[PDB]
């Protein structure tokens, strides 16, 4: 497909879920070649995996002083709609959550997308490639679409769940929110994270229940919302990618263990 920015400035605003603090974006057009990078106090922090500063519980990116925490949704939606030159001003120390998905952020960026001169340069997988930890699989093998399968082997009532993204699916993946299991939250908020998170910006589960009154937007909300944020990590590859990929228990480590791989193998 052709390279592509946005029309106009586009803003976002909100609480993010783990400073707790409000912070606001604005997303920038840019020219061809440009790619996708943050903007802090001055500073210009590339969407690009040698920037990653922090993976647990989020991936955050840092440069030069300046942080900005949980990238992974936003990055996710542009490598979705293929938006390739950007740039994402944030005032603040974190991108909003709003409602845990990435729905706000892909209907407003889907309405708004200008295409360029230039055909993207895909990162395409060349070959077969595993990485693993402590029971968590990544697989990544050569496909001409972005495919991606994420399953789930949970400690509660959801059990085993398995989910595949394929290209025109984007919508599928896109209203699944980010989920935590109540057993965990002590752990989160104790390492100084978690501040920002609630009921209305998190699905929050028990053994057995579950803890939001609206419930589950699909019964595999989960396992779609992690194809969404290794899609994002994806990203991090700084190009639209080409290829199949299979996490089996995967998280933000493990995804950006197979980005740094993938990186160094096609350097
Ligand atoms: O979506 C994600 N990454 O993008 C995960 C974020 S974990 C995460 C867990 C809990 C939090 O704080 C909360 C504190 C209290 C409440 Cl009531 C709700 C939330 C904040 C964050 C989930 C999928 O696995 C990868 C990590
Ligand atoms: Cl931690
Ligand atoms: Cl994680
Ligand atoms: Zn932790
Ligand atoms: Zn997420």
């Amino acid at each position: 497909g052709l390279e592509k920015t946005v029309k106009e400035k586009l803003s976002f605003e909100g609480v993010g879920i783990h400073t707790g603090e409000y912070s606001k974006l604005i997303i920038h057009p840019e020219k061809e070649g440009t790619g996708i990078r943050f903007f802090k106090n001055g500073v210009y922090i590339p969407a690009r995996h040698e920037f990653v500063v922090h993976t647990n519980h989020s991936t955050d990116l840092g440069f030069k002083g300046q942080r900005i925490k949980t990238v992974e949704h936003i990055l996710s939606v542009l490598h979705l709609l293929e938006i390739t030159n950007v740039t994402i001003e944030v005032i603040g120390n974190e991108i909003p959550i709003l409602d845990g998905s990435g729905w706000e952020f892909y209907e407003a960026i889907r309405k708004n997308i200008l295409n360029q001169n230039r055909e993207i340069d895909y990162f395409v997988v060349e070959e077969p490639i595993i990485v693993e930890d402590e029971g968590r699989l990544i697989k990544a093998e050569p496909s001409d679409t972005l495919e991606v399968t994420y399953e789930g082997e949970f400690k509660n009532f959801l059990g085993r769940q398995k989910f595949t993204f394929v290209e025109g699916n984007e919508e599928e993946i896109v209203l699944a929110r980010t989920f935590a299991f109540d057993w965990e939250i002590e752990h989160i908020k104790k390492v100084g994270l978690g501040k920002g998170g609630s009921l209305k910006n998190t699905l929050v589960l028990g053994k057995d229940k579950v803890y939001n009154p609206e419930g589950l937007r699909y019964e595999n909300e989960p396992v779609r919302h992690k194809v969404f944020d290794l899609i994002g990590d994806l990203y991090l590859l700084g190009s639209p990618v080409k290829g199949k990929f299979y996490s089996f228990r995967g998280g933000h480590s493990l995804n950006v263990k197979l980005v740094k791989e993938l990186a160094k193998k096609q350097k």
